[PDB]
Order: structure tokens, then C-alpha cells, then sequence
DNA sequence: CACAATTCTAATTCTTCATCGCTTGT
DNA sequence: ACAAGCGATGAAGAATTAGAATTGTG
């Protein structure tokens, strides 16, 4: 019971309170007011909010090559009103839409309908089917725990990414010391030929 | 091709909007009733509600459809009401309409959901009829509850697709009681013995073939 | 040990949905758009939420009359944001304030932060406390169950009101047919000299 | 009579609002650090709090100053994100001001929350020192684990007041899982034979004393 | 009265935390 | 070599599935 999120908006007290009831919620959020920077955080999104008035232009211009990239559930969420809007944004590639002020429920209900190969995430002679929770090392399952498996998928997922174990208290068990490192440590002594390089400090990447 | 259903009785706007739906590509089914709803629901492969139909409310029926081809369900009602938008899709609903509607919106709302037997089951171990709404062990007819029928239905579609016990009291019963789960696969060891159900440790339980 | 709420806004749909994750929070809901409809809704409850642009005048003129009967956690919110109307709604009686833009959690937490001798509800030879849930009828201690006390003191404080049988299963039962029979009988078994008045075929009442 | 405290290291800007409230009259104290925070929360009605501080964070430590005593706090801090804003809110506090304000806000805000030994208790056969963490329970002396102290604390608090579990979790432990407090009375069974604790099925737990 | 959800309850599978010691660069 | 930080060690305290009569109920 646990996915990625998105989101783009330049408003700045609506953008911000959004992201407290989802992280409330239980759904890990990425948070973006740039469309040059939309583009890092694509592959890593399971799902999209997007807003229509923002800078660099208007983001349903920019939006078909990105569906082009991954086939996410995106929808459009923006104070406009003309139902030629709707067609302009349902026409292209999207899967729903809302409007202006609005209650934070209906948004909820229309993200939770649309949440019930691209299940799989692949590296370097692992494959990881969360349908399942199996990961496979050079034809051997090993199996783990929820929380082994949380830690493991998310650097899974992110490749070459580094973060701080504070903040690995907060990407893994979800919104509220030692631990990270005597597991990684439980995942090297279990995994033979572990290719989590660890740093200093700072600690965790994965180079592919 | 390309085919689609519709359920409406208040006459003019569904008769005309069927013709630019007919003049449209789309091969076209529609029916009054709800009655008639569970007839060709499986050879459509999209279709549109109302809420206000004559023999009832077409929410009550609605989640036992979509477990025999699960296909975008859209509604559209009268009911502007957020409070049946939630009810709505937090049933097995994708998407609302506003009660009248621009035409153009609503086949955008259509392809938008386009684009993104049936009552065997062929578990390698034994055989599932929903028909009958039996079971057959290795000959064994074994005598379940509808509860314990239910979550054997909605599995053996998924198998070896482990989901949380907090998914599934979303999922068997209705969505929106208490936590029961770990007792509901306790009987189903007891009666049928020797059946692949794993169980995960602060994970859930998944069936393995 | 759940409690009540209240709800005075004439916007509709800022007020139709924020009823629905108040419902879907789990606390039940009063729907009022007059100042001349507030005044009955207040006893019933632990808690008050009000605005400032209601038809038929301005609400805090007409509040402390409203304090009077019950000391209630009343915040306020409005699209006045001036301090002098923070001075007007809290130098009478309130506790918080808030804007018209905001996270719906952020009622949330300062409804959460408010919940924490009115703890009684008292009729005809009944006293009932929800900080223990037992009953006491003319000095007798009689067990119930979790929904048998919650329909109970449910039409206790109701005073003759009548609800529909429909309308009793998704108040004591989570949101989202026959029991409401029987278990209004397993509640005369149980006391003898219980006034549930029942009519004809449509709903029950506690007179006195 | 009516006493309140501040929690800042500003310099003058503290200076400047002690003395307004020394012209209102309140009489006040003041800390300004997190070493002395913690003497003084006795003696006041109310507590105004700043989290920005040169010694650490204050929300971190925030709940067991809460615990001593039940009175009202106000959080002041140059974080005025909602996230910040729920945060604190969450974590025991009882209001909430942006960082720069005047000051009749803060006075209608320091009314708002009036108008509506406490390190030792004895009960029936339980003797309970909170200080050394040991309990006297018919005669015997009893050591068990620091969760299974805090646990039969904040009972031993509100006694003969029954809560649902999923309000101990938020209020016992750490909140800024459910099988837990189900066992946690086991063993209280097992170390402390013959305790007062009654049980709802369906519904929270108690102590009857 | 049948059916279902509760509290035990009993025996494990996992986090977190000190301690030595060990891996990086300073 | 020094000086922070990072393997490892292996526990002990939390969760985590399994039975039985009880309780509640649509």
C-alpha cells in the first residue's frame, strides 16, 4: 500500500497545503514549480497534478512528450473556465481534470478511482516486481521485509541518488539513527555482490 | 473496432446523443433498465450511467459489473452534489459529467479513457465456477460463506498479487469495517487444507499457485 | 468517544465539500446558512465553526448570546483578514481565526488541538457519561455494547426527535437494514420503562 | 495571580513585549534558553513558545513539558509554513501566530485561551513513583520496560476514563501498530496479577479505580 | 440462531542501540 | 596517523501470525 506522487504549481500556500494532507495521506511527494524541471522528476512519477497558468509558457503545450516518455495518469488542476480548455486538455493524451476552488475531497476521490513491463523495475541483474515483492539477484529470490523492501526499492527506483539518513527516516518508515546503516548492513551480508557503494556522512547512491 | 453502452430512460437527449454517437465511429448499445444493463455489459468495452434510471440506483449493481470486464465506467447524473461525486468514485467510478454537457467534453472524456470464460478460473491446483458461486478441490465441493467466497473471487483474478489488509476491506466489502482479515484465511486453512496462501510478515498474504 | 460539529457557511460548495472529509473524518455534521437557524443547532455540540459573510447580518454580533448557553470552541473564518477583525472576533469570546485559502488539514489541526462536568447528558431517570460509557437508570448499572450505549445516548440528547430507520444506520454506522429493529428491542429487554415511542412503520423517538 | 511565561532569545523585541504585558498586568516570567525551559512551567497559566533557538529545536521536546502540566501553550516562530503550522499543532500545542504581529493580536489570543503535586499519585494498591520509573504494586517491587511505564502513566493520569486505541497511539507514543496495546495489557496481566483493567470488546480500555 | 468479529495468547520474525573495532579522507 | 564516521556484533524489546469460547448482529 504505498506509490509515487507529483505535482506542479506556482501558487505558494495552496501548493504547499495540498502537500501536507498527501504526506498525511501516505503517498510520497515531489513538488515542482519549473517546467525545466519537470523533466528529472518525470520517470520517477507514477502520477501527475498540473496546473495550466505558470511560467514558461503554458504547460499543456509542453505536456504530450512527456506522456510520450511514460504513460501516467495526469490531470489537470487550474482555475480556467471555457469547456474549450477541456477539450484542449483532454483531446492530447490526460485521463481527468477539475477546477478552481474546490474541496480537497473531490481531488482525493479522483486520484484514488484512477490508482486500481512497466510493474518492474530493473538495474543490474535484479529484477524487482512489487505486484509481488520479490527481488531476484543472478536467478536468486531472497525474500525480505516491508521495510528491507521499502529501503532497497526506493534506491531501486532512484539510481545514483544520494540522501541523508534523517531524511531516510522519513522516505521509508513515511511521514513519522542507527538503523539504516546495521540493515544496509543486514543487505550486504545477505546480498552477496552488493553494489551500494557506501560515502561518507552523506551515504547512499546506487551507480546503476 | 471500436464498441461502447450506454443506460438512460429520459428519451430525447439519450436517442440524440447515441445518433452523433452513431455518426460517430463507435458501434453503439443502450438500454433503459437495469435489468438489461448485465446482458451485453462484457462485449462493450466502455460504458455511461446515470443515477436517476426507473428501477432504482445504478450504484448498488455497479462494482459486480466491473468484475466481469473491468472497462471505464463514467458517470453522469443530475447530481451535482460533491458528496455523490465522492460516493460515486470511491465506487467503482472513473470520472463524473455535469448534468447537461458540452458534446465535444464528454467524447473528450471518452477517448481520455480509451486510450490509457470470463467465469472460469483455471488455478492449478483446482477449479472455480462463479456461476454456480461454488468451489471444486481436487472433487471437494467445499461449503463457504459469501464472505469467504468473496475474497477467494477477487484473489484467484489476482493471484500472486499480495495487497494489504487495509486494500481489501476496500475491496470485498464495500469501500468505507474494523480489522478482521487474519481470521476470515484461518477458516480458509482449516477447510481446504493444503492451500498455497503465503503469509508475510508486516507485509499481507498472496497466494503462490 | 467521538463528539459532534457544526457547520454556518452560505457558500455551498465550500460548503459541501468540506462536510464530505468531515464525514469522511468521522464526526457527524450540522448544516445551517441562517443566524436565525444557528441558535438551535448549538447545545447539541462540543464544537462550533462559523464565517463572517452570512446572510441576515454579521455573525459575530450575534455570538456571545451563543457563548452563553455552552462555553464551545468556536473558530472563526472569513475573507476578513484585517487584525481589527481579528480583535472583533476574539476579544469576544473565540479561540482561533483563520482565512479563506488554507489547507482543509489546517482546520483540521486546530479542531484536533480544541478536543482534549459537560461531559454529561442527562434525562429522565438516566444519567450518562461518555468519559466511562455506563449507564445509570434510576441508580441502576446496566452493560451495553460499543453501537448499543452509541444509539443510546444518541436519541438522548435528541430530545423527541424522530429519524428514519435509513437515517439511524449510516449515523451509528461507518459511511459509505432489519437491526435497527431488533436492537432497539435488545435495548427494552435490557431496561424496562425505556420511552421509545414507536410509529407507524417510519421511525422512533425519546420523548423525555 | 494570573501568571504566563516566554520562551525567546531575541533580545529586545522580548524586552519590549514583557513589559506591555507588565502594562497589562499579566505577571510574566522569561527563559531564554531550553536549559531553563523546563523549571518554571509550573507556576504559569500559559506558555508562549518560539522555536527558533540557538540550543536545538523546542516541538522535539515539546510533549513531556505538556505532560507535567495541562496548560494552554502558544507557538510564535519565523516558519510559517502550514507544514511547520500543523506540525506544532499536532505535537500538543494549542494555538498558532505568524512571526511578525501586533500586539492586541497576541492579547486576544492569550485571553481566547483562559476564558475556558503533580509528580506523584496514589491510587488503589498501586503506589506509583514517576521520578525513579517503580511501582509498588501489593507489596511487591515491579521493573518493567520504559514503554510499559509510559503506558500505565498516562492511565494513571486520566483514570476511570476509557480511550480507543487508535487514540492512545497518537497520545502515549510517538505521533510527529494496533496489535500493540492488545499485548501490552498481556503482560500486565503476567507481571501485575490482579489489575483493575476492565475491557470493551469493540470499544477502548480502562482502568476501574 | 446462525454468522461474524474480539480478546486472549503463545511463539516467533524484525528494528534499534551500544561497543568495539574498521573504512574513508584529512 | 589522526579524526571523525562506518562496518559489524547479537542482543532485547516490539510487532506478527495462529486457536477457543464469547459476543454481537444483520
Amino acid at each position: 500500500m504505498k506509490q509515487t506522487l507529483l505535482l506542479v504549481e506556482d501558487d505558494k500556500n495552496l501548493a504547499d497545503g495540498l502537500l501536507v494532507s498527501l504526506e498525511q495521506a501516505g503517498y510520497e511527494c515531489l513538488h515542482v514549480e519549473r517546467i525545466a524541471d519537470v523533466e528529472p522528476q518525470w520517470k520517477k512519477a507514477d502520477l501527475v497534478i498540473l496546473d495550466r497558468q505558470l511560467p514558461d509558457g503554458d504547460s499543456v503545450q509542453h505536456l504530450p512528450e512527456w506522456k510520450k516518455i511514460k504513460d501516467v495518469p495526469v490531470i489537470l488542476l487550474t482555475a480556467l473556465v471555457t469547456v474549450k480548455d477541456k477539450v484542449a486538455g483532454l483531446d492530447s493524451g490526460a485521463n481527468d481534470y477539475l477546477t478552481k476552488p474546490f474541496a480537497e475531497a473531490e481531488l482525493f476521490a479522483r486520484i484514488r478511482a484512477q490508482l486500481r513491463n512497466a510493474d518492474k523495475v530493473m538495474t543490474k541483474d535484479l529484477e524487482i516486481d512489487r505486484a509481488t515483492r520479490e527481488v531476484i539477484f543472478k536467478g536468486d529470490l531472497i525474500t525480505l521485509t516491508r521495510t528491507e523492501f521499502d529501503l532497497l526499492l526506493f534506491l531501486a527506483s532512484n539510481l545514483g541518488r544520494v540522501f541523508t539518513r534523517d531524511e531516510l527516516l522519513d522516505h521509508v518508515w513515511g511521514y513519522n539513527t542507527r538503523t539504516v546503516d546495521t540493515h544496509v548492513l543486514q543487505l550486504r551480508q545477505k546480498l552477496p555482490g552488493l553494489e551500494i557503494e557506501t560515502l561518507r556522512g552523506v551515504g547512499y547512491k546506487m551507480k546503476a
